[PDB]
């Protein structure tokens, strides 16, 4: 079925959470090996989200290469993303080794790093221009160079240098800051205006690594994000933009990370984001 029509189909019928557990028993299910070895137990933020072993980003290390990171390769859409977990106190070096070696020139965050008054991630980039971060473990320097915060959203520039070989690089961050502690915004017109600022700054195109995704699991916001992204590319690809079968698309995406999309309201906040975003890149 189109999308739009299918939508309020559901609505009326209220079958979201029948819809969304199709989707969970129809998901793929791959071995997670080494992200369950022992060494690796204060790696991981949740014992039950783990990276599949065929799809994870390895880190260019001999002693333990690994972190909670999937790599997410759409083929006919041509765009590729790495998910991971909201940094904890003993992985931040780990995470910007990772921004480093995959070439990325993005980072895109879609939680506070405190919510319902817990943490949810470490304060992994610096503050203040003159308080810079050294990560002694990975021989790496963050630097702030400028930030602008809007209503819905904070975009940082910070500076990346490899202390190893002296090379630096700039990599954007964009800050996602406001999504409810609890439930799905009510509208997806903020997060759709902040997925085109991350799109205008040249994040997510060929000529870069992939951008780095996370929320605190790195599969319900971070899901998301990728799985609007790409059902709007397929819909300007494609010769029939109504052929585009949103539930087939995360299907595919779980084939490379367990557990994208974390709630039937998440299901739901995607099949509106990508109604309303394809309107806006004609004209509706
Ligand atoms: O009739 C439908 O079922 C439909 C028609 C057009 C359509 O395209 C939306 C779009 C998104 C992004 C760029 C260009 C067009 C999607 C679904």
């Amino acid at each position: 079925m189109e999308m739009e029509k299918e939508f309020e189909q559901i609505d009326k019928s209220g079958s979201w959470a029948a819809i969304y557990q199709d989707i969970r028993h129809e998901a793929s299910d791959f071995p997670s090996r080494v992200a369950k070895l022992p060494k690796n137990k204060n790696r991981n933020r949740y014992r039950d989200v783990s990276p599949f072993d065929h799809s994870r980003i390895k880190l260019h290390q001999e002693d333990n290469d690994y972190i909670n990171a999937s790599l997410i390769k759409m083929e006919e859409a041509q765009r590729s993303y790495i998910l991971t977990q909201g940094p904890l106190p003993n992985t931040v070096g780990h995470f910007w080794e990772m921004v480093w070696e995959q070439k990325s020139r993005g980072v895109v965050m879609l939680n506070r790093v405190m919510e319902k008054g817990s943490l949810k991630c470490a304060q992994y980039w610096p503050q203040k221009e003159e308080k810079e971060m050294i990560f002694e473990d990975t021989n790496l320097k963050l630097t702030l160079i400028s930030e602008d915060i809007k209503s819905y959203y904070t975009v940082r520039q910070l500076e990346l240098e490899n202390l190893t070989t002296q090379e630096t690089r700039e990599i954007l961050h964009f800050h996602y800051t406001t999504w409810p502690d609890f439930g799905v915004p009510e509208s997806p017109a903020s997060f759709l205006n902040f997925l085109f600022k991350v799109r205008e700054s040249g994040s997510l195109s060929p000529e870069h690594g992939p951008v780095v995704v996370h929320c605190s699991a790195g599969i319900g916001r971070s899901g998301t994000f990728c799985l609007a992204d790409t059902c709007l590319l397929l819909m300007d690809k494609r010769k029939d933009p109504s052929s585009v079968d949103i539930k087939k698309v995360l299907l595919e995406m779980r084939k490379f990370r367990m557990g994208l999309i974390q709630t039937a309201d998440q299901l739901r906040f995607s099949y509106l984001a990508v109604i309303e975003g394809a309107k806006f890149i004609m004209g509706d």
